[PDB]
Protein backbone atom coordinates (compact mmCIF):
# COMPACT_ATOMS: atom_id res chain seq x y z
CA UNK A 1 0.00 0.00 0.00
CA UNK A 2 1.24 3.39 -0.97
CA UNK A 3 -0.74 5.86 1.64
CA UNK A 4 1.88 8.07 3.20
CA UNK A 5 1.13 9.22 6.71
CA UNK A 6 0.74 12.67 7.42
CA UNK A 7 3.72 14.66 8.83
CA UNK A 8 5.78 12.86 6.94
CA UNK A 9 5.76 15.01 4.18
CA UNK A 10 7.38 18.64 4.04
CA UNK A 11 5.65 20.84 0.99
CA UNK A 12 8.30 23.65 -0.11
CA UNK A 13 7.70 25.71 -2.57
CA UNK A 14 5.18 26.65 -5.22
CA UNK A 15 5.80 25.17 -8.20
CA UNK A 16 3.02 25.58 -10.67
CA UNK A 17 -0.24 23.46 -11.67
CA UNK A 18 -1.07 20.34 -12.95
CA UNK A 19 -4.29 18.69 -14.00
CA UNK A 20 -5.93 18.60 -10.92
CA UNK A 21 -4.08 21.12 -8.49
CA UNK A 22 -0.93 22.52 -7.35
CA UNK A 23 2.60 21.53 -7.86
CA UNK A 24 5.03 22.07 -5.02
CA UNK A 25 8.61 21.05 -4.48
CA UNK A 26 8.86 18.39 -1.36
CA UNK A 27 10.48 16.39 1.08
CA UNK A 28 10.31 13.10 1.37
CA UNK A 29 12.91 10.81 1.59
CA UNK A 30 14.54 13.46 -0.51
CA UNK A 31 13.13 15.74 -3.31
CA UNK A 32 10.13 14.98 -4.76
CA UNK A 33 7.37 16.55 -6.63
CA UNK A 34 3.88 16.57 -4.47
CA UNK A 35 0.95 17.71 -6.74
CA UNK A 36 -2.14 18.54 -4.34
CA UNK A 37 -5.37 20.12 -4.33
CA UNK A 38 -5.94 22.99 -2.11
CA UNK A 39 -9.34 22.25 -1.08
CA UNK A 40 -10.63 22.25 2.45
CA UNK A 41 -13.80 20.23 1.15
CA UNK A 42 -12.89 18.15 -1.20
CA UNK A 43 -16.32 17.30 -3.62
CA UNK A 44 -17.11 13.36 -4.77
CA UNK A 45 -15.87 14.39 -8.64
CA UNK A 46 -12.24 15.54 -7.02
CA UNK A 47 -11.88 12.21 -4.96
CA UNK A 48 -12.62 10.11 -8.10
CA UNK A 49 -10.16 12.13 -10.25
CA UNK A 50 -7.90 11.88 -7.78
CA UNK A 51 -8.36 7.94 -6.94
CA UNK A 52 -8.12 7.47 -10.35
CA UNK A 53 -5.04 9.01 -11.03
CA UNK A 54 -3.48 6.73 -8.16
CA UNK A 55 -5.29 3.98 -9.66
CA UNK A 56 -3.47 4.32 -13.03
CA UNK A 57 -0.21 5.90 -11.65
CA UNK A 58 0.40 2.53 -9.42
CA UNK A 59 0.14 0.26 -12.61
CA UNK A 60 3.13 2.31 -13.74
CA UNK A 61 7.12 1.28 -13.66
CA UNK A 62 9.67 2.23 -16.05
CA UNK A 63 12.32 4.85 -16.58
CA UNK A 64 10.36 6.91 -19.15
CA UNK A 65 7.09 7.22 -16.63
CA UNK A 66 7.37 10.22 -13.58
CA UNK A 67 8.08 7.55 -10.94
CA UNK A 68 5.37 7.18 -8.89
CA UNK A 69 6.59 7.18 -4.91
CA UNK A 70 2.81 7.38 -3.03
CA UNK A 71 -0.19 9.61 -2.06
CA UNK A 72 -2.20 11.54 0.53
CA UNK A 73 -5.36 11.62 1.97
CA UNK A 74 -4.62 14.10 4.76
CA UNK A 75 -4.05 16.95 5.11
CA UNK A 76 -5.33 17.46 1.83
CA UNK A 77 -5.15 15.24 -1.40
CA UNK A 78 -1.70 14.64 -2.78
CA UNK A 79 0.28 12.67 -5.45
CA UNK A 80 4.09 12.07 -4.56
CA UNK A 81 6.57 11.23 -7.26
CA UNK A 82 10.46 11.48 -7.76
CA UNK A 83 11.70 14.87 -8.09
CA UNK A 84 13.14 16.28 -12.06
CA UNK A 85 15.75 18.97 -11.80
CA UNK A 86 15.95 20.29 -15.15
CA UNK A 87 12.55 21.08 -16.97
CA UNK A 88 9.79 20.78 -19.13
CA UNK A 89 10.60 19.66 -22.94
CA UNK A 90 7.79 22.96 -23.53
CA UNK A 91 10.09 25.20 -21.14
CA UNK A 92 13.59 24.20 -22.69
CA UNK A 93 12.18 24.69 -26.16
CA UNK A 94 9.74 27.57 -26.20
CA UNK A 95 11.04 29.39 -22.82
CA UNK A 96 14.63 29.26 -22.46
CA UNK A 97 15.43 28.58 -26.10
CA UNK A 98 17.95 25.56 -25.13
CA UNK A 99 18.96 24.13 -28.11
CA UNK A 100 19.94 20.55 -28.67
CA UNK A 101 21.70 18.91 -31.05
CA UNK A 102 19.83 16.21 -33.31
CA UNK A 103 21.01 13.03 -32.16
CA UNK A 104 19.81 13.83 -28.73
CA UNK A 105 16.51 15.63 -29.98
CA UNK A 106 15.91 11.66 -31.45
CA UNK A 107 16.67 10.36 -27.98
CA UNK A 108 14.10 12.16 -26.41
CA UNK A 109 11.85 11.68 -28.58
CA UNK A 110 12.85 7.36 -28.76
CA UNK A 111 12.24 7.46 -24.85
CA UNK A 112 9.11 9.30 -25.08
CA UNK A 113 7.91 6.71 -27.59
CA UNK A 114 9.73 3.94 -25.35
CA UNK A 115 7.35 5.39 -22.42
CA UNK A 116 3.94 5.70 -24.25
CA UNK A 117 4.50 2.13 -25.43
CA UNK A 118 4.86 1.06 -22.02
CA UNK A 119 1.44 2.59 -21.47
CA UNK A 120 -0.56 1.53 -24.50
CA UNK A 121 0.71 -2.29 -23.61
CA UNK A 122 -0.52 -1.45 -20.25
CA UNK A 123 -3.97 -0.17 -21.82
CA UNK A 124 -3.30 2.83 -20.31
CA UNK A 125 -3.95 6.14 -22.91
CA UNK A 126 -2.78 9.01 -21.50
CA UNK A 127 -5.01 11.82 -22.92
CA UNK A 128 -2.77 14.60 -22.37
CA UNK A 129 0.30 14.28 -24.17
CA UNK A 130 2.33 17.70 -24.46
CA UNK A 131 6.13 19.01 -24.40
CA UNK A 132 4.75 20.59 -20.72
CA UNK A 133 4.58 16.70 -18.89
CA UNK A 134 7.79 15.68 -20.64
CA UNK A 135 10.06 16.39 -17.95
CA UNK A 136 13.37 16.50 -19.05
CA UNK A 137 15.77 14.58 -16.18
CA UNK A 138 19.09 16.05 -15.83
CA UNK A 139 18.85 16.62 -19.19
CA UNK A 140 19.11 12.77 -19.95
CA UNK A 141 16.31 10.76 -19.27
CA UNK A 142 12.90 11.44 -20.42
CA UNK A 143 9.65 11.44 -17.95
CA UNK A 144 5.98 11.71 -18.88
CA UNK A 145 4.33 12.62 -16.01
CA UNK A 146 0.38 13.87 -15.47
CA UNK A 147 -2.36 11.31 -15.64
CA UNK A 148 -5.11 13.24 -14.42
CA UNK A 149 -6.39 13.24 -17.48
CA UNK A 150 -5.50 9.43 -18.23
CA UNK A 151 -7.76 6.62 -18.39
CA UNK A 152 -7.10 2.59 -18.52
CA UNK A 153 -4.50 21.48 -24.43
CA UNK A 154 -5.29 22.07 -27.70
CA UNK A 155 -2.08 22.18 -30.04
CA UNK A 156 -1.77 18.66 -29.10
CA UNK A 157 -5.05 17.65 -29.99
CA UNK A 158 -6.26 15.31 -33.07
CA UNK A 159 -9.04 16.12 -35.00
CA UNK A 160 -11.11 14.09 -33.77
CA UNK A 161 -10.92 14.74 -30.20
CA UNK A 162 -11.44 18.91 -31.71
CA UNK A 163 -15.05 17.71 -32.69
CA UNK A 164 -16.08 15.35 -30.23
CA UNK A 165 -18.79 14.01 -32.50
CA UNK A 166 -17.79 10.44 -31.23
CA UNK A 167 -18.66 9.06 -27.93
CA UNK A 168 -15.21 8.80 -26.49
CA UNK A 169 -12.82 10.28 -29.54
CA UNK A 170 -9.43 9.47 -27.81
CA UNK A 171 -7.69 6.30 -28.57
CA UNK A 172 -4.23 5.11 -28.67
CA UNK A 173 -4.01 6.99 -32.20
CA UNK A 174 -4.85 10.57 -30.20
CA UNK A 175 -1.95 10.04 -28.07
CA UNK A 176 0.00 9.34 -31.09
CA UNK A 177 -0.99 12.29 -32.92
CA UNK A 178 0.16 14.42 -29.41
CA UNK A 179 3.24 12.62 -29.73
CA UNK A 180 3.85 14.25 -33.55
CA UNK A 181 3.03 17.46 -32.27
CA UNK A 182 6.00 17.23 -30.24
CA UNK A 183 8.47 16.10 -32.99
CA UNK A 184 7.28 18.95 -34.45
CA UNK A 185 8.36 20.81 -31.32
CA UNK A 186 11.42 18.78 -31.45
CA UNK A 187 12.49 19.42 -35.20
CA UNK A 188 11.39 22.57 -35.66
CA UNK A 189 11.78 24.11 -31.78
CA UNK A 190 8.83 26.10 -32.16
CA UNK A 191 5.07 25.79 -31.43
CA UNK A 192 2.13 24.62 -34.47
CA UNK A 193 0.61 27.75 -35.74
CA UNK A 194 2.95 30.52 -34.95
CA UNK A 195 1.47 32.58 -37.87
CA UNK A 196 -2.55 32.50 -36.38
CA UNK A 197 -3.07 34.49 -33.42
CA UNK A 198 -6.38 33.29 -33.14
CA UNK A 199 -7.18 30.01 -30.37
CA UNK A 200 -10.69 29.68 -31.70
CA UNK A 201 -9.99 29.91 -35.23
CA UNK A 202 -7.17 26.88 -35.03
CA UNK A 203 -9.50 24.71 -32.98
CA UNK A 204 -11.84 24.88 -36.01
CA UNK A 205 -9.71 24.61 -38.60
CA UNK A 206 -8.09 21.58 -37.23
CA UNK A 207 -11.20 19.95 -36.46
CA UNK A 208 -12.17 20.45 -40.08
CA UNK A 209 -8.77 19.48 -41.67
CA UNK A 210 -8.22 23.13 -43.16
CA UNK A 211 -5.22 22.89 -40.96
CA UNK A 212 -2.41 21.12 -40.37
CA UNK A 213 1.66 21.65 -39.00
CA UNK A 214 3.80 23.29 -41.36
CA UNK A 215 6.50 20.48 -41.88
CA UNK A 216 8.52 22.27 -44.18
CA UNK A 217 9.71 24.15 -41.07
CA UNK A 218 12.10 21.46 -39.38
CA UNK A 219 15.74 22.14 -39.64
CA UNK A 220 17.85 20.82 -42.24
CA UNK A 221 19.17 18.13 -40.40
CA UNK A 222 16.10 16.37 -39.53
CA UNK A 223 16.29 12.87 -41.13
CA UNK A 224 13.59 12.49 -43.90
CA UNK A 225 12.71 9.14 -42.18
CA UNK A 226 11.84 11.50 -39.23
CA UNK A 227 9.35 13.80 -41.47
CA UNK A 228 7.74 11.25 -42.98
CA UNK A 229 7.28 9.49 -39.26
CA UNK A 230 5.80 12.80 -38.33
CA UNK A 231 3.63 13.04 -41.00
CA UNK A 232 2.28 9.58 -40.60
CA UNK A 233 1.92 10.59 -36.58
CA UNK A 234 0.45 13.44 -37.98
CA UNK A 235 -2.43 12.00 -40.12
CA UNK A 236 -5.89 13.52 -39.74
CA UNK A 237 -7.62 9.84 -39.87
CA UNK A 238 -7.05 8.48 -36.77
CA UNK A 239 -6.84 4.64 -38.43
CA UNK A 240 -3.73 5.78 -41.03
CA UNK A 241 -1.69 6.56 -38.03
CA UNK A 242 1.03 4.22 -36.48
CA UNK A 243 1.03 2.86 -33.54
CA UNK A 244 4.11 3.05 -30.75
CA UNK A 245 5.86 -0.50 -31.71
CA UNK A 246 6.01 1.09 -35.32
CA UNK A 247 7.10 4.65 -34.30
CA UNK A 248 9.70 3.29 -31.64
CA UNK A 249 11.31 0.71 -34.49
CA UNK A 250 11.30 3.62 -36.85
CA UNK A 251 13.07 5.78 -34.88
CA UNK A 252 15.39 3.01 -33.40
CA UNK A 253 16.35 2.29 -37.08
CA UNK A 254 16.86 5.79 -38.20
CA UNK A 255 19.10 6.21 -35.29
CA UNK A 256 21.98 4.55 -36.70
CA UNK A 257 23.07 7.91 -38.88
CA UNK B 1 -0.30 -7.52 -11.15
CA UNK B 2 3.46 -7.31 -12.27
CA UNK B 3 3.47 -10.54 -13.70
CA UNK B 4 5.26 -10.32 -17.08
CA UNK B 5 3.41 -12.61 -19.77
CA UNK B 6 5.24 -15.16 -21.70
CA UNK B 7 7.32 -14.02 -24.84
CA UNK B 8 7.75 -10.32 -23.88
CA UNK B 9 11.40 -10.82 -22.75
CA UNK B 10 13.82 -10.67 -24.87
CA UNK B 11 17.15 -11.81 -23.05
CA UNK B 12 20.51 -11.07 -24.53
CA UNK B 13 24.57 -11.03 -22.92
CA UNK B 14 25.07 -12.22 -19.55
CA UNK B 15 26.84 -9.41 -17.55
CA UNK B 16 27.85 -11.54 -14.28
CA UNK B 17 26.58 -13.52 -11.29
CA UNK B 18 23.92 -11.80 -8.98
CA UNK B 19 22.28 -13.32 -5.79
CA UNK B 20 20.28 -16.29 -6.08
CA UNK B 21 20.04 -16.20 -10.29
CA UNK B 22 22.46 -14.80 -13.19
CA UNK B 23 22.05 -11.63 -14.46
CA UNK B 24 21.56 -10.54 -18.40
CA UNK B 25 21.21 -7.30 -20.32
CA UNK B 26 17.50 -7.86 -21.85
CA UNK B 27 14.88 -5.63 -23.88
CA UNK B 28 11.45 -5.42 -22.31
CA UNK B 29 9.85 -1.68 -23.60
CA UNK B 30 13.77 -0.93 -23.95
CA UNK B 31 16.76 -1.62 -22.34
CA UNK B 32 16.56 -3.74 -18.46
CA UNK B 33 18.14 -5.82 -16.85
CA UNK B 34 16.99 -9.20 -16.07
CA UNK B 35 18.16 -12.03 -13.26
CA UNK B 36 16.86 -14.94 -14.25
CA UNK B 37 16.99 -18.81 -12.31
CA UNK B 38 20.04 -20.48 -14.53
CA UNK B 39 17.82 -24.21 -13.52
CA UNK B 40 15.24 -25.97 -14.99
CA UNK B 41 13.49 -27.19 -12.60
CA UNK B 42 12.99 -25.36 -8.67
CA UNK B 43 13.88 -26.41 -5.41
CA UNK B 44 11.15 -25.42 -3.17
CA UNK B 45 13.36 -23.47 -1.12
CA UNK B 46 14.53 -21.51 -4.59
CA UNK B 47 10.90 -20.68 -5.45
CA UNK B 48 9.94 -18.93 -2.18
CA UNK B 49 13.73 -16.94 -2.57
CA UNK B 50 12.26 -15.39 -5.77
CA UNK B 51 8.77 -15.10 -3.86
CA UNK B 52 10.17 -12.87 -0.70
CA UNK B 53 12.55 -10.78 -3.04
CA UNK B 54 9.31 -9.88 -5.58
CA UNK B 55 7.35 -8.99 -2.44
CA UNK B 56 10.23 -6.74 -1.38
CA UNK B 57 10.62 -4.91 -4.65
CA UNK B 58 6.81 -4.35 -5.46
CA UNK B 59 6.65 -2.58 -2.28
CA UNK B 60 9.52 -0.13 -3.68
CA UNK B 61 9.35 3.03 -5.35
CA UNK B 62 12.17 5.31 -5.08
CA UNK B 63 14.66 6.86 -7.50
CA UNK B 64 18.01 5.19 -5.31
CA UNK B 65 16.50 1.92 -5.64
CA UNK B 66 16.60 0.08 -8.44
CA UNK B 67 13.71 0.09 -10.06
CA UNK B 68 11.44 -3.26 -10.31
CA UNK B 69 9.82 -3.06 -13.51
CA UNK B 70 7.64 -6.98 -12.84
CA UNK B 71 8.52 -10.77 -12.56
CA UNK B 72 8.11 -13.80 -14.74
CA UNK B 73 7.43 -17.27 -13.98
CA UNK B 74 7.61 -18.66 -17.71
CA UNK B 75 10.15 -19.81 -19.13
CA UNK B 76 11.92 -19.68 -15.81
CA UNK B 77 11.74 -17.30 -12.61
CA UNK B 78 13.15 -14.22 -13.59
CA UNK B 79 13.20 -10.31 -12.30
CA UNK B 80 13.31 -7.49 -14.54
CA UNK B 81 14.12 -4.13 -13.52
CA UNK B 82 15.56 -1.19 -14.98
CA UNK B 83 19.18 -1.51 -17.12
CA UNK B 84 21.63 0.94 -16.15
CA UNK B 85 24.20 2.49 -17.89
CA UNK B 86 26.89 2.59 -16.13
CA UNK B 87 28.57 0.30 -13.61
CA UNK B 88 28.67 -1.29 -10.50
CA UNK B 89 30.17 1.40 -8.03
CA UNK B 90 32.84 -1.37 -7.21
CA UNK B 91 33.90 -1.19 -10.78
CA UNK B 92 34.51 2.65 -10.68
CA UNK B 93 36.54 2.33 -7.84
CA UNK B 94 38.86 -0.74 -7.53
CA UNK B 95 39.06 -1.80 -11.47
CA UNK B 96 38.79 1.35 -13.68
CA UNK B 97 40.09 3.39 -10.89
CA UNK B 98 37.71 6.44 -11.18
CA UNK B 99 39.11 9.58 -10.08
CA UNK B 100 35.36 11.40 -8.54
CA UNK B 101 36.18 14.72 -6.83
CA UNK B 102 34.75 14.48 -3.00
CA UNK B 103 31.66 16.61 -3.75
CA UNK B 104 30.69 13.61 -5.63
CA UNK B 105 31.99 11.00 -3.49
CA UNK B 106 29.72 12.65 -0.94
CA UNK B 107 27.06 12.77 -3.33
CA UNK B 108 27.20 9.18 -4.01
CA UNK B 109 27.26 8.64 -0.28
CA UNK B 110 24.25 10.59 0.27
CA UNK B 111 22.08 8.98 -2.19
CA UNK B 112 22.92 5.07 -1.02
CA UNK B 113 21.91 6.60 2.35
CA UNK B 114 18.80 7.97 0.58
CA UNK B 115 17.92 5.07 -0.60
CA UNK B 116 18.52 2.89 2.87
CA UNK B 117 16.76 5.04 4.65
CA UNK B 118 13.71 4.71 2.52
CA UNK B 119 14.14 0.88 2.77
CA UNK B 120 14.46 0.94 6.65
CA UNK B 121 11.40 3.31 7.14
CA UNK B 122 9.25 0.58 5.41
CA UNK B 123 10.77 -1.92 7.32
CA UNK B 124 13.33 -3.48 5.03
CA UNK B 125 16.68 -4.75 5.60
CA UNK B 126 19.23 -5.27 2.51
CA UNK B 127 21.67 -7.84 4.10
CA UNK B 128 23.90 -7.71 0.88
CA UNK B 129 24.50 -3.61 1.20
CA UNK B 130 28.73 -3.64 -1.06
CA UNK B 131 29.68 -1.28 -3.36
CA UNK B 132 28.54 -3.91 -6.34
CA UNK B 133 24.75 -3.99 -5.32
CA UNK B 134 24.86 0.18 -6.38
CA UNK B 135 24.31 0.96 -9.73
CA UNK B 136 25.58 4.11 -11.24
CA UNK B 137 23.42 5.59 -14.04
CA UNK B 138 23.82 8.25 -15.94
CA UNK B 139 27.12 8.61 -13.16
CA UNK B 140 25.14 10.87 -11.06
CA UNK B 141 22.79 8.82 -9.84
CA UNK B 142 22.70 5.79 -7.27
CA UNK B 143 20.88 2.58 -7.68
CA UNK B 144 20.77 0.16 -4.91
CA UNK B 145 19.97 -3.70 -6.08
CA UNK B 146 19.77 -7.11 -5.52
CA UNK B 147 17.63 -8.01 -2.70
CA UNK B 148 17.90 -11.39 -3.32
CA UNK B 149 18.86 -11.54 0.81
CA UNK B 150 16.77 -8.65 1.22
CA UNK B 151 13.44 -9.67 4.64
CA UNK B 152 11.32 -7.23 6.62
CA UNK B 153 29.96 -10.34 0.60
CA UNK B 154 32.08 -10.66 3.84
CA UNK B 155 34.02 -7.46 3.66
CA UNK B 156 30.56 -5.68 4.21
CA UNK B 157 29.35 -7.52 7.08
CA UNK B 158 29.54 -6.58 10.70
CA UNK B 159 31.13 -8.74 12.76
CA UNK B 160 28.03 -10.10 14.92
CA UNK B 161 26.87 -11.06 11.34
CA UNK B 162 30.17 -13.05 10.93
CA UNK B 163 29.66 -14.90 14.38
CA UNK B 164 25.77 -15.89 13.84
CA UNK B 165 25.63 -16.47 17.77
CA UNK B 166 22.18 -14.14 18.08
CA UNK B 167 18.71 -13.62 17.64
CA UNK B 168 18.56 -12.02 14.30
CA UNK B 169 22.00 -11.16 13.42
CA UNK B 170 20.79 -8.80 10.83
CA UNK B 171 19.35 -5.29 11.76
CA UNK B 172 19.44 -1.48 10.44
CA UNK B 173 22.48 -1.46 12.30
CA UNK B 174 24.13 -4.43 10.07
CA UNK B 175 23.43 -2.34 6.71
CA UNK B 176 24.84 0.70 8.36
CA UNK B 177 27.95 -1.30 9.16
CA UNK B 178 28.21 -2.40 5.39
CA UNK B 179 27.49 1.23 4.11
CA UNK B 180 30.63 2.37 6.80
CA UNK B 181 32.51 0.18 4.35
CA UNK B 182 31.36 1.45 1.43
CA UNK B 183 32.07 5.02 2.97
CA UNK B 184 35.56 3.75 3.13
CA UNK B 185 35.87 2.35 -0.44
CA UNK B 186 34.87 5.88 -1.67
CA UNK B 187 37.48 7.45 0.80
CA UNK B 188 40.25 5.45 0.37
CA UNK B 189 39.43 4.23 -3.27
CA UNK B 190 40.56 0.32 -1.98
CA UNK B 191 38.52 -2.75 -0.21
CA UNK B 192 39.66 -2.76 3.61
CA UNK B 193 42.12 -5.71 4.44
CA UNK B 194 43.72 -5.38 0.95
CA UNK B 195 47.21 -6.53 2.59
CA UNK B 196 45.30 -9.67 4.10
CA UNK B 197 44.61 -12.71 1.17
CA UNK B 198 42.68 -15.02 3.36
CA UNK B 199 39.32 -14.93 3.43
CA UNK B 200 38.86 -17.61 6.08
CA UNK B 201 41.46 -14.79 8.33
CA UNK B 202 39.59 -11.61 7.73
CA UNK B 203 36.47 -13.93 8.75
CA UNK B 204 38.28 -14.95 12.09
CA UNK B 205 39.56 -11.69 13.14
CA UNK B 206 36.81 -9.16 12.56
CA UNK B 207 34.26 -12.00 14.04
CA UNK B 208 37.22 -11.93 17.32
CA UNK B 209 37.81 -7.96 17.23
CA UNK B 210 41.02 -7.72 16.29
CA UNK B 211 40.73 -6.63 12.58
CA UNK B 212 38.93 -3.54 11.47
CA UNK B 213 39.19 -1.28 8.42
CA UNK B 214 42.24 1.09 8.82
CA UNK B 215 40.79 4.94 8.54
CA UNK B 216 44.52 6.13 8.04
CA UNK B 217 44.28 5.57 4.44
CA UNK B 218 41.20 7.80 3.39
CA UNK B 219 41.94 10.98 1.22
CA UNK B 220 43.63 13.73 2.81
CA UNK B 221 40.65 16.14 1.38
CA UNK B 222 37.99 14.08 3.01
CA UNK B 223 36.76 16.02 5.98
CA UNK B 224 36.76 15.43 9.73
CA UNK B 225 33.02 14.69 9.89
CA UNK B 226 32.90 12.32 7.20
CA UNK B 227 36.14 10.08 8.70
CA UNK B 228 34.30 10.78 11.81
CA UNK B 229 30.73 9.34 10.96
CA UNK B 230 32.57 6.48 8.82
CA UNK B 231 33.88 5.58 12.55
CA UNK B 232 30.49 5.65 14.01
CA UNK B 233 29.54 3.31 11.35
CA UNK B 234 32.06 0.75 11.39
CA UNK B 235 31.64 0.74 15.18
CA UNK B 236 31.87 -3.03 16.65
CA UNK B 237 28.78 -2.81 19.32
CA UNK B 238 25.41 -2.14 16.72
CA UNK B 239 24.01 -0.28 19.54
CA UNK B 240 26.78 2.50 19.07
CA UNK B 241 25.78 2.84 15.16
CA UNK B 242 24.13 5.70 13.82
CA UNK B 243 20.34 5.10 11.77
CA UNK B 244 20.45 7.07 8.41
CA UNK B 245 18.08 9.54 9.26
CA UNK B 246 21.26 10.78 11.48
CA UNK B 247 23.63 9.91 8.87
CA UNK B 248 21.33 11.87 6.33
CA UNK B 249 21.62 14.78 8.50
CA UNK B 250 25.42 14.45 9.06
CA UNK B 251 26.12 14.40 5.58
CA UNK B 252 23.93 16.95 3.94
CA UNK B 253 25.34 19.15 6.72
CA UNK B 254 28.91 18.69 5.65
CA UNK B 255 27.86 18.89 2.22
CA UNK B 256 27.03 22.42 2.82
CA UNK B 257 30.88 23.29 3.28
O1 LIG C 1 5.30 21.79 -16.05
C1 LIG C 1 4.97 22.83 -15.13
C2 LIG C 1 5.88 22.75 -13.90
N1 LIG C 1 5.86 21.39 -13.35
C3 LIG C 1 4.80 20.58 -13.13
C4 LIG C 1 5.26 19.42 -12.59
C5 LIG C 1 4.42 18.28 -12.21
C6 LIG C 1 3.30 18.01 -12.98
C7 LIG C 1 2.50 16.95 -12.65
C8 LIG C 1 2.83 16.16 -11.54
C9 LIG C 1 3.97 16.42 -10.78
C10 LIG C 1 4.76 17.49 -11.11
C11 LIG C 1 4.08 15.42 -9.66
C12 LIG C 1 2.85 14.52 -9.78
C13 LIG C 1 2.13 14.98 -11.02
N2 LIG C 1 1.09 14.45 -11.56
O2 LIG C 1 0.50 13.30 -11.00
C14 LIG C 1 6.67 19.52 -12.46
C15 LIG C 1 7.68 18.55 -11.96
C16 LIG C 1 7.65 17.20 -12.31
C17 LIG C 1 8.64 16.36 -11.84
N3 LIG C 1 9.64 16.83 -11.10
C18 LIG C 1 9.72 18.10 -10.77
C19 LIG C 1 8.76 19.00 -11.19
N4 LIG C 1 7.00 20.70 -12.93
O1 LIG D 1 27.09 -6.48 -9.67
C1 LIG D 1 27.14 -7.60 -10.56
C2 LIG D 1 26.91 -7.20 -12.04
N1 LIG D 1 25.53 -6.72 -12.16
C3 LIG D 1 24.46 -7.28 -11.54
C4 LIG D 1 23.35 -6.56 -11.87
C5 LIG D 1 22.02 -6.92 -11.34
C6 LIG D 1 22.00 -7.44 -10.05
C7 LIG D 1 20.82 -7.82 -9.45
C8 LIG D 1 19.62 -7.68 -10.13
C9 LIG D 1 19.62 -7.16 -11.43
C10 LIG D 1 20.81 -6.78 -12.04
C11 LIG D 1 18.20 -7.13 -11.92
C12 LIG D 1 17.34 -7.86 -10.88
C13 LIG D 1 18.25 -8.00 -9.69
N2 LIG D 1 17.90 -8.32 -8.49
O2 LIG D 1 16.54 -8.60 -8.21
C14 LIG D 1 23.79 -5.51 -12.73
C15 LIG D 1 23.00 -4.43 -13.37
C16 LIG D 1 21.95 -3.80 -12.69
C17 LIG D 1 21.26 -2.79 -13.34
N3 LIG D 1 21.60 -2.41 -14.56
C18 LIG D 1 22.59 -2.98 -15.22
C19 LIG D 1 23.32 -4.00 -14.66
N4 LIG D 1 25.10 -5.61 -12.88
CL1 LIG E 1 15.96 7.72 -13.02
Amino acid sequence: DWEIPDGQITVGQRIGSGSFGTVYKGKWHGDVAVKMLNVTAPTPQQLQAFKNEVGVLRKTRHVNILLFMGYSTKPQLAIVTQWCEGSSLYHHLHIIETKFEMIKLIDIARQTAQGMDYLHAKSIIHRDLKSNNIFLHEDLTVKIGDFGLATESILWMAPEVIRMQDKNPYSFQSDVYAFGIVLYELMTGQLPYSNINNRDQIIFMVGRGYLSPDLSKVRSNCPKAMKRLMAECLKKKRDERPLFPQILASIELLARS
